[PDB]
């Protein structure tokens, strides 16, 4: 398949063509798409990626090039059949994380694009520092999350991970190594952020830092009414200047059957907790439970002072009386909380299963209409494995000049919701039902005039991508022709056909 001259290059020592090597880059976390590449490239340095890209770009027979972080995508975005998958991890040979915390200067962290957020955290904490915004799962690459947005519970305050980047090193689709920021090569900087790897491979990111907390007072608050749940979530993300508030705000939608027929205990809830919650979800018939998940960061504060601060906050809210659930953990334990969920799922053989996940950004004015059609009609009697997340964010913390898409509204509403359908197929036979629900959610939004944006979008037609990028589409097409003229990069995204 690949050109013969590729195996004569200085970088050919980093090309792995064996069946066991290519099999490791043939599937992703979704476990639904199988597309083996011709080879896996294990670069020692970012200049090796530049050399591979340049060779393909100047070749008589250009081949697709796809970087692979942790393969934590589910629609074949990191797959390169007929081409080369770049195992980004190989760049992590030696020291790839540098913390700059010199007195009388703004602190930052330079991290390789291949570096895991868990490893960035470990390095910065040694200096009493940490990035401000986190994904829920830390075993994701810097380059992988920055090519999307990187959303989580702190984004309402500081914006997504793409709003917390000073600069990037990018290997373009021509093989050119470019350093970019708001002040130098700003077109590539804005394009790469949420750019789905279309304009180049991120090899370095300079990440914004803030003083690190030591501990976290972590709460889950139960609601039986979607209107009260959303008013409280919006209140929690709308008083950012007040000293009485959460550093992290998320939420969860638990369908009636998921509680009643669910596990005996979870890493957060005991047996007695789940028993009371099952009782609450069935007091006047079957209802879904909506949880607000809040986290309050602290450093040297005493246990009794934290109790008083949390009480002052909870005293403002309208959750079901007697239903606050509380944990007190280290900052690392809070940020790495999903690692414990993964451990439990892997023991049960419920982790390495298909994940036909769907992530939507829903306008706040339509959130109750969305709830009615999706949770109260479509899924009222459903019992999917996995979870459903729901929480609001602030548009004023997102830079709309970056590629990443958020919902557009006629009244410029600052609030939008992230609704994440993280349902798993315990058996590969459960996939068609989950995909039918995914399509039913999207069809419902279409019929109702609810103009959503998919987060981690996946379309197989240019009509889908033009609708997704909207006003930015023409600018995106222009930047693509400039930075990846041969459309070599991350073709698994399926945005651009090969010219
Ligand atoms: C599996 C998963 C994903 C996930 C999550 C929890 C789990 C269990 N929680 C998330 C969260 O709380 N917030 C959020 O914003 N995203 C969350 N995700 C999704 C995840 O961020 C993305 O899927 C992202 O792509 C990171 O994954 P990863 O490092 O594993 O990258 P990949 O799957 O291999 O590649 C995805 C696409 O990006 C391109 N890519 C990869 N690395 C680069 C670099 N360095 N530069 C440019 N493009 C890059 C791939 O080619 C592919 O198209
Ligand atoms: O995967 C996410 N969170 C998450 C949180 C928990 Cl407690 C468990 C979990 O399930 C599983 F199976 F253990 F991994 C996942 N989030 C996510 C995913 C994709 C895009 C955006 C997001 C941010 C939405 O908050």
């Amino acid at each position: 398949g690949l050109p013969g001259d590729l195996f004569g290059l200085g970088i050919a020592s980093r090309i792995r063509t064996d069946s066991n090597s290519t099999a490791k880059a043939a599937t992703d976390f979704g476990q639904m798409v199988r597309a083996a590449p011709e080879a896996v490239f294990h670069p020692a340095t970012p200049a090796d990626i530049a050399a591979l890209v340049r060779f393909s770009a100047t070749s008589a027979a250009p081949f697709p090039v796809a970087p692979r972080g942790q393969g934590h995508s589910w629609r074949g975005q990191a797959l390169a059949p007929g081409g080369v998958v770049v195992d980004m991890g190989s760049l992590g040979r030696g020291p790839r994380i540098n913390v700059s915390a010199a007195t009388g200067a703004e602190p930052f962290v330079d991290a390789g694009g291949e570096q895991l957020w868990v490893d960035v955290l470990r390095a910065t904490l040694r200096h009493g520092l940490a990035p401000r915004v986190w994904t829920d799962y830390l075993r994701l690459t810097v380059g992988g999350t920055l090519s999307n947005a990187g959303i989580g519970g702190q984004a309402f305050r500081h914006g997504p991970q793409i709003a917390n980047v000073h600069e990037l090193d990018v290997v373009t689709g021509t093989g050119e190594m470019v350093t970019c920021s708001m002040d130098v090569n700003s077109d590539l900087f804005m394009a790469a952020l949420g750019g789905l790897g279309q304009f180049g491979v991120i090899t370095r990111a300079r990440i914004r830092l803030e003083p690190a907390p030591k501990r976290v007072r972590w709460v889950r608050l139960a609601y039986t009414d979607v209107a009260t749940f959303t008013k409280d979530q919006e209140f929690l993300i709308s008083n950012r200047t007040s000293q009485v508030g959460f550093d992290y705000v998320e939420g969860q939608v638990q369908l009636n059957r998921s509680l009643v027929e669910g596990p005996k205990s979870t890493p957060f809830f005991s047996g007695a907790d789940l028993a009371r919650l099952a009782g609450l979800a069935s007091r006047t018939g079957p209802t879904a439970i909506y949880y607000i998940e809040g986290a309050m960061y602290y450093t040297e504060d005493t246990a009794i002072s934290v109790d008083k601060k949390m009480k002052a906050l909870l005293d403002q809210l309208s959750f079901e009386p007697g239903f606050p659930f509380t944990k007190d953990v280290t900052f690392v334990q809070f940020l790495d909380r999903v690692r414990e969920e993964e451990r439990v799922l892997r023991s049960a053989g419920a982790w390495e299963v298909p994940h036909p996940w769907l992530n939507l950004f829903v306008p706040r004015s339509r959130i109750l209409d969305f709830d009615d059609g999706v949770f109260k009609a479509l899924l009222k009697d459903a019992n999917p494995a996995g979870i459903i997340l729901m929480y609001p964010m602030n548009k004023d913390r997102w830079d709309d000049r970056m590629t990443a898409m958020t919902p557009a509204t006629d009244d410029d509403d600052n609030v939008f919701y992230a609704v994440s359908f993280l349902w798993s197929a315990l058996s590969a036979d459960d996939v068609p039902q989950l995909e039918r629900w995914n399509k039913a959610v999207l069809d419902f939004c279409d019929r109702s005039g609810i103009e959503c944006k998919q987060y981690l979008p996946h379309y197989t037609s240019q009509d889908g991508w033009r609708r997704h990028f909207g006003a930015k589409w023409s600018r995106i097409a222009e930047l693509k022709a400039r930075y990846d003229p041969r459309a070599l990069l991350s073709p698994g995204q399926r945005i651009f056909p090969v010219p």
